[PDB]
């Protein structure tokens, strides 16, 4: 139930990551004031589609949808819908790709349209967040090392990291054991070995950690509105260290 995969295997998820990345990188200019959720999910998944894949969310657990567009209090699971995205929201871009039965998984941040110092603040903290834990995931190192990571510097920044959602395994679907959570203690549990593969995805809120919700059984909210922000990559347990699967460039270039 943990599988470990083999070089080829990686390699093929590292093709698939590649796509995604892809759709990643056109999203940057894509997403702008007056589209709606529904106009990313529409560009998602005839882009993933248009080049061989296979939008591995939809049917998940009856997911209907190439992504999940969580937007602003909303902290994972929004459904792409016919709303209008206005100046300063703060959306989440989640997609996973199957290309030729290789799983990728990756969520970005965009902020649509003019920023603010709060966002701004909350964005390169997010993303400084996922890239220190996944610093910590080395073979030998231990599960809550890559949690200790994140959670001492979000909480030093002022900020909670969610609890109520972790990262996961992947291959041969979307979401395989082990849990990864972006909170707990170095040296505990579970030991990172060589060829497995699995996300890390912090969601940061401003304000309390905690979640509420929503009645469809998917979305959640921040429980105090305070707005929320999530990083993924997808990638595999090396020798050589953490190899990046979804990376769309240069760490920390974009």
């Amino acid at each position: 139930m943990i599988t470990l995969k083999s070089p080829r295997e990686i390699e093929m998820m590292d093709e698939s990551g590649e796509l995604l990345a892809d759709v990643h990188r056109h999203l940057r200019t894509f997403i702008k004031p007056g589209i709606t959720s529904w106009d990313i999910e529409v560009f998602v998944r005839d882009f993933i589609e248009s080049h061989g894949g296979v939008a591995a969310q939809i049917g998940y657990e009856g997911y209907k949808y190439a992504t999940c567009c969580s937007i602003n209090d909303e902290i994972c699971h929004g459904f792409p819908r016919k709303k209008v995205l206005k100046d300063g929201d703060l959306i989440k871009v989640d997609m996973c790709v199957d290309l030729k039965g290789a799983i990728s998984d990756s969520c970005w941040s965009y902020v649509v349209g003019e920023s603010t110092p709060e966002i701004d603040r909350l964005m390169e903290v997010t993303k400084k967040a996922l890239y220190l834990g996944i610093e910590q995931a080395q073979v030998g190192n231990r599960i809550g090392d890559i949690g200790h990571a994140i959670q001492t510097y979000v909480e030093g920044e002022g900020y909670g990291v969610v609890r109520d959602f972790v990262g996961h395994g992947i291959g041969p679907t979307i979401h395989e054991s082990p849990m990864i959570p972006h909170y707990g203690e170095a040296g505990k549990g579970l030991r990172l070995k060589e060829g497995m593969v699995i996300t890390i995805e912090p969601m940061v809120n401003t304000g309390t950690w905690r979640m509420k919700m929503d009645p469809n059984g998917w979305t959640a909210y921040t429980e105090d509105g305070g707005l929320s922000c999530q990083y993924e990559h997808s990638l595999a347990i090396t020798k050589e260290g953490p190899r990046i699967l979804t990376s769309q460039g240069e760490e920390l270039t974009y």
